[PDB]
């Protein structure tokens, strides 16, 4: 279902996939098994590295960045299971070092308790996200979502635990693209504001998305819980985007709160909607 020359390069980058869906152990899940090491998620969030499964019921279909036409998107259920069986797989790689994991940490890998839908292409093309989000809710699962936004009727609907928006750009122009997805784009956030927990990530690259500043505008106007500023990977340096995450708290109602080296990303806060960042 895939393009054999595109498969060959989601394989090489550790994809497992299964019709429109896939699914990738976070490379830092390893360092959290053997050597005890948490990930910027574990650092932000509070989330068990080992008990976070990343995935995506699009695995290549995305609006922005594509000749592909859609498949015949299966049902939640469907899904639900092929991601949880997939990430079963991965895991079960693990049983190999039982003597150096220990069965407590093996056991909760195999009882994962948060999903990121933020692997690859746009989440929201798939028609029954909403549905595939209850149902991990239903079965003890927290849930992240990253969109581009443009869908904004799908975006209004879905209950994760916590929806990012991607945005790289700060205007119609610095925007491939098309203006109508902007156009898109913007209306979700004049609605993220109304969802429970939202954060707003950037993925900054050098003379293309360093004028941090330009986002201000949007920032505000998202309004959104937590800003995510992350170096894109000539790729910026975590002291680059801290100082950067600096101009931008002292510049709208952002805050820098905390920061990751080893994923080089800094994480603001909301100085009018204080929520923590722990669940």
């Amino acid at each position: 279902m895939i393009p054999e020359e595109i498969y060959k390069i989601l394989r090489k980058q550790r994809y497992q996939i299964d019709g429109h869906t896939a699914v990738k152990l976070c490379g830092w899940v390893r360092k959290k098994m053997l050597e005890d090491k948490n990930c910027y998620k574990s650092k932000f969030y509070g989330i068990e590295t080992h008990r976070c499964i990343q995935c995506t019921p699009s695995v290549i279909w995305c609006q922005q960045n594509s000749q592909i036409k859609e498949p015949k998107w299966e049902e939640p259920e469907v899904v639900y299971e092929k991601i949880l069986a997939m990430h079963k797989r991965i895991i079960m790689g693990y049983a190999g070092v039982l003597d150096r994991v220990g069965e407590k940490k093996f056991k909760e890998a195999l009882e994962p308790k948060h999903v990121a839908i933020s692997l690859s292409g746009e989440p929201t093309l798939y028609p029954y996200l909403d549905e595939l989000i209850k149902i991990f809710h239903k079965n003890g699962f927290t849930t992240f979502v990253v969109s581009n936004g443009i869908l904004t009727d799908v975006i209004e609907k879905i209950e994760p635990t916590q929806l990012y928006i991607s945005l790289d750009a700060y205007d119609l122009d610095s925007y491939g693209g098309k203006k109508e997805y902007w156009e898109s784009i913007l209306n979700t956030l004049d609605i993220l504001k109304e969802k429970k927990r939202t954060c707003i990530r950037t993925t900054l690259i050098r003379g293309y998305n360093d004028d941090i500043l330009k986002f201000v505008e949007l920032y505000e106007r998202a309004d959104v819980h937590f800003i995510e500023l992350k170096s894109y990977m000539d790729m910026l340096q975590h002291d680059e985007i801290l100082k950067l995450a600096k101009m931008l708290d002292e510049n709208s109602s952002y805050k820098l709160i905390d920061d990751s080296e080893d994923s080089r990303v800094a994480l603001l806060q909301n100085e009018n909607r204080k929520i923590n960042p722990k669940l």
